[PDB]
């Protein structure tokens, strides 16, 4: 997260870190056994880390649970990043509490102008490289489809939305991939892609989660 703030320990209780020897992606806990992340975060050997603040220190509220199964969206295209969504099932159910909690799926799509919370352990610099170890947060509005398409000609599908600031300076970045965009207590987005981070007229692009609720529910119900 570039131009954000320190969230505070366990204040984003649905935020997970995906770990394969190291943090490589964010995710969102949507029930005791399932995490939603980005399809481009797919790899084998995933351990889901819940209750994290400092990802380099065991602080006492963590639950480390290995993934039993990953399900990338059937229509995910890695070139265009269309349908950039995946589900990860935990080998055992997480113990839910105030610091480890699921986030609600949307019942309807959020509109341009809606304020959201974006979070993650990604790069905090737009030019250099500095990785924080505590969770960073950014409050950011959803942008109009028209401004999103104008920022990224030929690249924005019906399964994507822009959020952030056209002036630059505040954005998600490398390492935030797969993490949450939550608006009014609903998971509306997944950190997906962008051109650099926090660059003028290049806001972050996010997977439009409301399009996938039926797929998520049915997949969970049979897996
Ligand atoms: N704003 C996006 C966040 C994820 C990334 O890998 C590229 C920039
Ligand atoms: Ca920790």
């Amino acid at each position: 997260i570039v131009g954000g703030y320190t969230c505070g320990a366990n204040t984003v209780p649905y935020q997970v870190s995906l770990n394969s020897g190291y943090h490589f992606c964010g995710g969102s806990l949507i029930n005791s056994q399932w995490v939603v992340s980005a399809a481009h975060c797919y790899k084998s050997g995933i351990q889901v880390r819940l209750g994290e603040d400092n990802i380099n220190v065991v602080e006492g509220n963590e639950q480390f649970i290995s993934a039993s199964k990953s399900i990338v969206h059937p229509s995910y295209n890695s070139n265009t990043l269309n349908n950039d969504i995946m589900l990860i099932k935990l080998k055992s159910a997480a113990s839910l509490n105030s610091r480890v909690a699921s986030i609600s799926l949307p019942t309807s799509c959020a509109s341009a102008g809606t304020q959201c919370l974006i979070s993650g352990w990604g790069n905090t610099k737009s030019s250099g490289t500095s990785y924080p170890d505590v969770l960073k947060c950014l409050k950011a509005p959803i942008l109009s489809d028209s401004s999103c398409k104008s920022a990224y000609p030929g690249q924005i599908t019906s399964n994507m939305f822009c959020a952030g600031y056209l002036e630059g300076g505040k954005d998600s970045c490398q390492g935030d991939s797969g993490g949450p965009v939550v608006c009014s207590g609903k998971l509306q987005g997944i950190v997906s892609w962008g051109s650099g981070c926090a660059q003028k007229n290049k806001p972050g692009v996010y997977t439009k989660v409301c399009n996938y609720v039926s797929w998520i529910k049915q997949t969970i119900a049979s897996n």
